[PDB]
């Protein structure tokens, strides 16, 4: 292994082109994003059988400094004309590697720092501001891609996702656990009736790659509106556990963006423990936190 | 100095009595409170002059366990048939009391763990979920009481104190900071327009306790409508300073709730550093976050 | 309320005057501090009636901008003659006020960012590598005033030693509390207590935190070092009764302090497995998240 | 893909078997573990194709809750009659792959939680008060299969030692990079190089990795006390150039490894002062958030 990059690349862009003449689906209302504020976390790691001798022997004749890269990243945010991170990500690689010819592969990583709208008075109604805004800490947009110099010095993606990370969600009722092994390891108790709580991080891949940059934007498919499926199917479903939920979102993804060739998941339980089980004159209930064990599961859906 | 109590009790209730009937104000659409989900942290300090020997003689016969004020908040949590966490707060500290004739002083903070809808679609109709919610983490209710027992054995609340805390606001122009002093330690240079980045806690105080609770709730102040006045007045505003935006923050909250007596504020500056100040063919520009040192300002609105 | 000035302030300083010459105690190897790095972060708040129209006009004439208090912090840094942060905080805090005739109040903490030593190689500890410390961390406070007759005034100090967090395997007991409806908590005679301490003190003479006079100087390294051994002696019967007694060894040892106040927090494991064949040992696990804590001073 | 299964399993065992009879090397003190406080935080990860209806159908006929992984786990601890992180893992893939026929594959990684000693008066380390570190830890990963003839084989074996952050106030440096239009860096023949540092080895025969042979057991303790040498040794030219001769320096201590993996970031302080009257010093401050990182992989 061998490579070397900069992180925490925060870059904070004013009114960039808008992203609209997207394609709606069912679960969501999402039209588009304005870009009033587009910020974004990008790592890079580079890579180049050239770099050998900057470990081996120190010399740094063909380093590009860290730091420098960090200066790319944010001038090029300066100068991209598309709308999204996706779209960003090629223009920064296939930029960088144009610049600098010892450099055989490059990997990005941006994270949107997302930001939602605020309500202001002016003019006697209330409205969203097109000003303030709210630094928003909860779930965000992902995009990775992998690029490489060919021998002949043709630059190819090798590898494309985008996701959604950070979502966290909790559902009052309408879940089950049953039917789990019961041996001498098992105290978890059977419950037909449980609030799980569930973190989602959502990645897709696209069956073609041009789909991610937003060029056409009916092709598109938004962070936003994986989001919403994730809820609705939630919301839908009379679970029998987080694998048999993320199966079926899935499922729907898939069937909503047939432009996609497959959708992972990471998940965790993060289901809080019962202490009051009946309260007088209601159906509710109270809970806590658990102790920090949490399960988790990794799972890809296909077309 | 002489107390112990517990922190990070973290108690869930589904289904509280919902609020409403509370008075709207022109900044802020809010109208009340589902309560379908209602998460609090609760953190409880005691103390008495009787607890003296628990620590110069290690005689635990007075000492409530740490661990069974857990239990007291949790169970109390199943019982409370109010509406806001003040109110809660208040139910919490006189059954303490009550329940323990040996305690003199009972100190009580209570954080929101604040949840916010989905969509789902369902029976033709995409809408917001009864089940289906989204942990937040960003900007969050609070609610501080304190309760004495007097000679008599009476109860009376010595402080008490509500708020919004975690409020991330950025402003992308309309901003300034010119005139301050410039001497042998400045090199901040002055600026005419800048996306000024705040943090703000708020925190008011009403002129009478009684409406802090609920019972009565046209005289509520709710955090949701201090948080949309902020954002209201940070839009409104070519703020010269954030010194000068709090104090107009204050003036509004104020304004709008004769019936607090006054509103505290803790800002912190994170506005990011400018990068490229011109982008040919936009008003656009590229930030990126600053060196960690961060100003911040405390300061008191009365009426 | 009306203040305003600048955190996070980090502050790194290469070969600061090394302190030397510091008063000795059983419980501690501490002699002194090489300062070959001294790293300090520093929270600055100033207060002065003069500041209102700041807020309530939007003139920023009389504000020192809180970035310019950083500058003013790390160029005294530069220029410190001393050898603790509790004095570093006074030259900050009559450098500030000197300044600037317009403030009345000043308000520093000043918390460590501690490095320990590391080995090279014979082996030997080094004198240009060192290991950056996520652990205990001391901290200074000093507040500072300008009286109606232009005198300056230290109004409060303390020191004190943050985020220690120590356990102890055997030799603790939480027995003898209230037991009513709402006690589950089993009594125990034999637990692996595990606290978080933030210890602080205050002296009898705020001359004495300077270093001035290193024998009169109460380092966070020998607070931490009583705090290990007390616990060590001690058969604990609550963190109650582990933090009064670890206040009366720190008040013994160090007759200059007025007052010793604790933070503690308990954070002692659940046991899972009690028995294990052919062993005295136990499995315990992480608990939930709630945690007790105590709050007490101990006077001299 | 397709697994699941449970992350943060904390366990502590007190009285675990101690590590003895370790072969010492020059650059560490290193010589065994007591292992009066033994604490690891497992994650634990499973995978089998017969797992897919538990995902395709909701049918939980062949779920092992993850609940019941958290027990297995912390059970087996108890059980356990080793003496190392490695030793345990493996103890637990055996057993479970042995218990539960319908899985393929085990993913195991162990974090040390790690404790250190403190000082309890004749002062001397105390055998029951232990400090918590949030500082670096010793890791380790494996990887266990089913083939189809029923055997089971260990396909990877990874130890570790993750969150060591060193800063060398002198003698490094960083010059000769490429400068054109997006560099801004300055060149700097002597800065207070400041890395994080994750490293991890793999063995020649996983079996070294268990300790049942403690002379061939490699100790993250002594890898940290070689990083620190080499380090201190070295006239550094850039973080690439330090992490391959620490790479070298391991192998060479060590050649039952196979190789050693770094991940390292840069975390250098910004300079504010660049020289102080009479002194040598320097004042410097945190930089902004992005920082440099490397990955390099050495071999035997
Ligand atoms: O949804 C769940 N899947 C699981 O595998 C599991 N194990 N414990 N709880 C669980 N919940
Ligand atoms: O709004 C601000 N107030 C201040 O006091 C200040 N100081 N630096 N930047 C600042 N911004
Ligand atoms: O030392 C303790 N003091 C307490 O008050 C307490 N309460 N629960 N456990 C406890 N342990
Ligand atoms: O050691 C370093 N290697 C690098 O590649 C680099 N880039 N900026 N600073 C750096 N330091």
């Amino acid at each position: 292994v061998m490579y070397y990059g900069k992180g925490d690349v925060f870059a904070y862009r004013t009114y960039l082109k808008p992203l609209t003449g997207v394609r709606t689906i069912p679960e969501s209302p999402f039209s588009g994003r304005d870009h009033i504020l587009f910020g974004v976390n990008v790592k890079i790691s580079v890579g180049g059988t050239k770099l050998l001798t900057s470990f081996t022997k120190g010399d740094n004749s063909l380093v590009v400094a860290t730091d420098s890269m960090k200066n790319f990243i944010q001038k090029h945010l300066a100068s991209y004309t598309g709308t999204t991170i996706e779209g960003f990500l090629e223009y920064v690689a296939t930029s960088f590697l144009k610049k600098y010819s010892h450099i055989e592969k490059i990997s990005l990583i941006g994270e949107e720092i997302p930001f939602e709208t605020t309500f202001a008075v002016k003019n006697g109604n209330r409205a969203a501001s097109e000003l303030v805004f709210k630094k928003s800490r909860n779930e965000y947009a992902t995009a990775y891609l992998n690029m490489v110099r060919n021998e002949d010095n043709t630059l190819n993606i090798t590898e494309q996702q985008s996701g959604l990370a950070g979502l966290q969600l909790i559902k009052v009722s309408g879940n089950s656990f049953v039917g789990f092994i019961r041996d001498e390891y098992t105290t978890l108790p059977e419950d037909s009736n449980r609030p799980l709580f569930v973190y989602l991080n959502i990645k897709w891949k696209y069956k073609n790659t041009e789909d991610s940059f937003g060029t056409n934007p009916e092709n598109y498919v938004a962070a936003e509106q994986i989001r919403d499926i994730a809820t609705s199917v939630f919301h839908e479903t009379e679970t029998l556990s987080i694998q048999h939920l993320i199966y079926l979102i899935g499922r729907r993804i898939l069937e909503r963006f047939p432009q996609l060739q497959e959708v992972y998941f990471e998940s965790q339980n993060h289901t809080w423990d019962k202490i009051v089980e009946e309260i007088p004159e209601s159906e509710g209930k109270v809970y806590t936190e658990p102790r920090p064990p949490y399960g988790f599961q990794c799972f890809t859906v296909t077309q």
